[PDB]
């Protein structure tokens, strides 16, 4: 242990926002044992990285260029503009031309130590991929934009260097609970519920004699369980709960990370309920020992299948993931488990029908995971895989076969699911896990993933007492192998970020619920930023939410506090890249108040929906604006250029409490549209945007929004914001939207025909992916929400997706929705006062 070694680990602590060397809140080896464990994988991957692709992080895809998109090409001709000092020149290019082929089609057109960086960004067009298959190139086409690139020497790989390094029954004694203070009522009653638990499947359950709720309550009882030790499954949780009604909980893994039976004396500080979720599963103990409830415990311990059964079975397998299997359903799946293995789709339900509390049966389960041959051959199906990592499955080998499948994902896809897989670590019974390692693999393999992984992790470590230890050990594994380049970038980012959390907090306090932003408050802000620039704040930091963009110095004059309840900052920066084609500013918001994580989740689903729509050549021009959480109820938000609220547009001359008129929206588009044809573009863009956000929100159950939370770009692109948050209407199709389509109050139109038609395809498109959507929603709710319901709240989505139903009744159901919204018109909007 050098110094060196410490100062490093010190900077590491500073990045993570947690100290993984601290052993104050542990009762065993596991975290430390996971740190040592993760080294081998980290290394393996570090020592395997192609150093120059690593350094240049090409952002590519194996996916076919969508149709829409194809019809935006001259004649197998794509234009590119290169630059060298204050020089330029275009090259015609064909979609399949490699970069190398291009670069050489230039040295011919009149050394190899030169490469194609995109202008303004830290992004590269290198490696063996068709230009069509780079994402920037795809982003350029979508947005009607010209592709601009600089020529310069490759960044040095050496910059990215890493630094070296029994048959008896189970019982538990319940000695007693203790708590420094009570006053919440006066004397009620309370017992302890000991639960043996696997995939949230309760295996066995005992309670204690009631007693009255004194600051201390001893028992002091042995509690015997049905189950025998030998039949305890790896991953079993002793789950201890205190009822009056449910008030505190805490879990103890019964089998440890060396497969030993947990044996001895414990004092487990519990977690409290704040009135079915991932926080309830945790092995973590409450780190706040001053105030927490405390519990105390001692551990001393061939042939075929008849027509209609096959059909009963297949009926069951066909079912959705929320369709509950009866004991019949289960006995059937198990008994015919060999038939079952022939369908990858039957797996969740099959392994949900394993009696894990029986060792002989567990044994048999492994026996048939030995015969993996159909699973292995099957085409990856992220929904199906993802199901094998929720709270229902808590066996190492099951979850491993899932992860096995994710290995075949290319980078492109990993990013789409990165946040949910990170969150899936909540359901892991152990700190080291296939899933953990896979994230760590992939993050270390590709810079882009490695960046979003860093913040996704840090996001939780900063504000999940229940999991911050675990995720911290993992964040460390990453940072220990990601390269000094990136430590530097991160360290800077964190520093910028922390600075701005202070400024944002100091300011919020300096403002009460008077809805006005007084100049001596804007005096304070304007100043504070100067007093930081100046200090302290570095020459340039990399934009999380979009790590292609570097930001440098503030544009103070353009910065402002926002005249909303939360008083968020609205910060604009210059772009530290001297090469970009514009002067448009880099705009970031900061915000204390709401839990930003919920927002990240809805956005990432929104991207999963967009990509689905690509697989059927649909483009609904969502804007999932960038949004990274950073700390307790605080994070950051992308500023979407040339955009206003819809509320803001209604407060025209048509002002505050007296509103709203149907046209208005329309003039604003024309007012802001240079030519009647660009205006024309906008109504297209709008018809689409509207389609997207209508189906999306409906499905996600966030349909019904006041329009101060709905926005639109000058160019016609509408978009919800502030998912916050948390007489109805299924969505915000208000008469002002409808005219512009040209139809109010209840007629019809070319565009409202178009609109209707587009939704119908979109809804249906999503329905072709019911299961994936169901698992994500379900996962979204358990890993990121306040009050939920292991049935009802999650079952919302099966309904909104109209599971059951032929293609027809679905389409019908949706146009009703539309008609509901019209009935109706301005009712709800008005109702918000
Ligand atoms: C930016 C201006 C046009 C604005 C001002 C106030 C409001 C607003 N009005 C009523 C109620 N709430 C409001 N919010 C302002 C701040 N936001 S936010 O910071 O959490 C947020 C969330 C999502 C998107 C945005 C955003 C991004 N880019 C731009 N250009 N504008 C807004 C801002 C919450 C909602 C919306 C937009």
């Amino acid at each position: 242990s050098s110094e060196e070694s410490q100062a490093f680990q010190r900077q590491l602590t500073a990045l993570i926002g947690y100290d993984v060397t601290d052993v104050s809140n542990v009762h065993d080896d596991e975290l430390e044992f996971t740190r040592r464990g993760l080294v081998t994988p980290r290394m393996a991957e570090v020592a395997s990285r192609d150093p120059k692709l690593y350094a240049m992080h090409p952002w590519v895809t194996s996916k076919p260029l969508p149709e829409y998109l194809w019809k935006k090409i001259a004649n197998n001709c794509i234009f590119i503009v290169i630059h060298r000092s204050t020089t330029s020149q275009t090259i015609k290019v064909s979609p399949d031309d490699t970069p190398g082929a291009i670069l050489q089609s230039f040295f011919t057109k009149m050394e190899q130590d030169f490469v194609l960086r995109v202008c303004g960004r830290d992004e590269y067009l290198v490696g063996e991929t068709p230009i069509k298959n780079f994402q920037w190139v795809r982003h350029c086409l979508k947005n009607g934009e010209e592709i601009h690139v600089v020529l310069d020497t490759p960044p040095d790989p050496a910059l990215d260097e890493v630094r070296k390094e029994c048959d008896r029954k189970f019982r538990v004694k319940i000695r007693g609970i203790d708590i420094p203070v009570l006053p919440r009522n006066t004397d009620l009653t309370v017992f302890v519920e000991a639960n043996i638990q696997h995939g949230q499947q309760v295996l066995c359950q005992r309670r204690t004699s009631p007693k009255p709720f004194t600051e201390e309550v001893l028992w002091n009882v042995w509690l015997e369980f049905s189950i025998k030790i030998k039949d305890l499954p790896k991953g079993a949780l002793l789950n201890l709960q205190i009822y009056c009604q449910l008030l505190y909980y805490v879990n103890l893994l019964l089998i440890d990370h060396r497969f030993l039976l947990r044996r001895g004396e414990y004092v487990l500080h519990m977690w409290q309920i704040s009135g079915f979720n991932a926080d309830k599963l945790t092995s973590a103990t409450n780190p706040d020992k001053e105030n927490s409830m405390s519990i105390s415990i001692l551990l001393d311990n061939r042939a075929e299948m008849p027509n209609q059964l096959r059909k009963q079975l297949e009926a069951i397998i066909a079912t959705d993931p929320l369709n509950p299997l009866t004991a019949e359903d289960k006995e059937l799946l198990w008994h015919f488990r060999y038939e079952s293995l022939k369908h990858p789709k039957a797996y969740p339900k099959l392994f949900s029908s394993v009696k894990w509390g029986q060792q002989e049966i567990v044994a048999k389960t492994y026996q048939l995971l030995a015969r993996r041959e159909v699973w292995d051959q099957s085409a990856l199906d992220v929904g199906l895989t993802m199901q094998l990592l929720d709270c229902n499955f808590s066996d190492e080998n099951v979850r491993a076969i899932a992860v096995q499948k994710l290995e075949s994902l290319e980078d492109d896809d990993v990013l789409h699911y990165l946040l949910q897989l990170v969150q899936a670590v909540k359901f892991e019974p152990y700190h080291d896990s296939a899933l953990a390692r896979f994230l760590l693999k992939r993050g270390l393999r590709n810079k882009r993933i490695g960046h979003f992984l860093f913040w996704f992790l840090r996001s939780e470590i900063a504000q999940s007492r229940h999991y911050q230890q675990r995720f911290a050990v993992i964040l460390e594994a990453y940072l220990r192998g990601c390269g000094t380049a990136m430590l530097h970038d991160f360290t800077q980012q964190v520093q910028v970020i922390e600075m701005l959390q202070k400024v944002t907090l100091d300011i919020k306090s300096l403002s009460a619920e008077k809805y006005d932003v007084s100049s001596q408050v804007i005096s304070q802000l304007k100043q504070k930023l100067e007093n930081l620039q100046n200090s302290q704040l570095p020459e340039s930091f990399r934009v999380p939410y979009d790590p292609g963009l570097k930001a440098g110095a503030l544009a103070i004059e353009k910065c402002k506090v926002m005249a909303s309840k939360k008083k968020p900052l609205w910060l604009e920066f210059k772009c530290a890249d001297p090469t970009a084609l514009s002067n448009e500013t880099i705009g970031i918001i900061f915000k204390h108040g709401d839990d930003l994580r919920q927002d990240m989740l809805i956005l990432q689903i929104l991207r999963i929906m967009e990509s689905i729509w690509e697989t059927e050549s649909l483009d609904l021009c969502l804007l999932p604006y960038g949004c990274i959480s950073t700390g307790d109820k605080i994070g950051m938000i992308e500023i979407v250029k040339d955009a206003t609220t819809i509320a803001k547009i209604q407060q025209s001359t048509v002002g505050n409490t007296g509103a709203f008129k149907d046209e208005v929206l329309n003039h604003w588009l024309k007012e802001k549209s240079p030519t009647e044809e660009k205006f024309q573009a906008a109504v297209e863009r709008f018809v689409y945007s509207c389609a997207g956000y209508c189906v999306a929100t409906f499905v996600l159950g966030i349909g019904d929004r006041h329009n101060d939370n709905i926005m639109i770009t000058e160019t016609g692109n509408l978009f919800h914001i502030d998912f916050g948050h948390i007489e109805r209407v299924p969505f915000v199709l208000t008469p002002d939207f409808l005219f512009v389509m040209g139809t109010s109050g209840k007629k019809t139109s070319p565009h409202f025909q178009k609109f209707q038609d587009i939704c119908v395809k979109a809804y249906l498109a999503l329905r072709h992916h019911t299961n994936l959507l169901i698992i994500l929603f379900s996962m979204m709710l358990m890993t990121g929400m306040p009050q939920l319901t292991s049935k009802e709240d999650i079952e919302y989505i099966r309904d909104a997706l109209t599971v059951g139903k032929n293609e027809e009744d679905a389409k019908k159901y949706f146009l009703d929705q539309i008609e509901v919204c019209r009935d109706k018109g301005w009712t709800v909007q008005f109702n918000w006062f």
